[PDB]
């Protein structure tokens, strides 16, 4: 039983190993995590966005992703490639608003 | 009393214990929160994002909560459910909101 | 040159004195926030929404 602090450019959050490398297929899940891991200060700097990475943080709570209203699509799309998620998976009433 | 330092999935909040317990019967007031409680840490981690546990913790400050316009109300419910808070006391205004 | 750490119930911030304490009329600006004070951590704490 132990929890990782991992600091994105900015404000930190506590994961589980198992929540957070629960899908291998999306470079979160993988092992590149050890390349954005820094030993020397024990934490994960992803240096991103402290937002969607929150809603991916939710997404990996319980397997189901949303879309922030506020943060438009063209800071949304480039945070959903640079962190690899799938944009089919992001809610039902969610997706199709963002899909609109 | 004690401003226990807790964070919920990321950034920390502190709140006086009484405070906490004006609501017995729901999760944070009954002996739920000693099962949450890390003696090695001195926190509370509930793996709940620390945006509607804002909300919640402004329900634990009164006996009126509010409902953001905002975001999606999936996980707002999904919430509710996990701290064991009932949802016909989120306000009035807001309550509508919510209900439309 | 002086600048203290409140914090609000979880998130804390960085005020100057001269800033905080500007505008008397308030209860910022006057002595009310050492009422809020905490000097046992060297912090304000007001436990409002932040």
């Amino acid at each position: 039983d132990a929890l990782i602090v991992l600091n994105v450019s900015g404000t930190r959050f506590q994961t589980w190993q198992d929540t957070l490398e629960r899908y291998p297929d999306t470079l979160l899940g993988s092992s590149e995590r050890d390349f954005f891991y820094h030993p020397e200060t024990q934490q994960y700097f992803f240096d991103r966005d402290p937002d969607i990475f929150r809603h991916i943080l939710n997404f990996y709570r319980t397997g189901k992703l949303h879309y922030p209203r506020h943060e438009c699509i063209s800071a949304y799309d480039e945070e959903l490639a640079f962190f690899g998620l799938i944009p089919e998976i992001i809610g039902d009433c969610c997706y199709e608003e963002y899909k609109d």
